[PDB]
């Protein structure tokens, strides 16, 4: 019985986090090596990135090759928990119009933490 508030919550900027699975474990801070699995969708439901089937992605917070929505939204993540993260444009690519992902793009990330070292 722990109240982590399984609803939508607001982080820096306008980042929304929806805690899908009740996860209580090691918290992810900067310098921490977290291993996760995720599905990267656009606001329209267009999936551009994905790793689920036996594919662990391991990265540490504090690095500069992940968008700030990640380094911030992942901060305080727990192994065993899943959360759908809504990342507004300012904390991702912002004003860069990529093929398929134009400026003012709202990314939706289905992410769950499954490891930490």
């Amino acid at each position: 019985g722990a109240m982590a508030k399984p609803k939508t919550k607001l982080l820096e900027g306008g980042i929304i986090i929806e805690d899908r699975v009740t996860g209580k474990g090691p918290h992810a801070k900067k310098g921490t090596r977290v291993g996760m699995r995720y599905v990267g969708k656009l606001k329209n439901g267009k999936v551009f990135d994905k790793n689920t089937k036996g594919k662990p992605f391991v990265f540490k917070l504090g690095q500069g090759e992940v968008i700030k929505g990640w380094d911030i939204g992942v901060a305080g993540m727990a192994v065993g928990g899943e959360r759908r993260i809504v990342i507004p444009a300012p904390y991702a690519y912002g004003k860069q119009a990529l093929p398929g992902i134009p400026a003012n793009s709202e990314l939706t990330f289905d992410v769950k933490l499954v490891s930490m070292k």
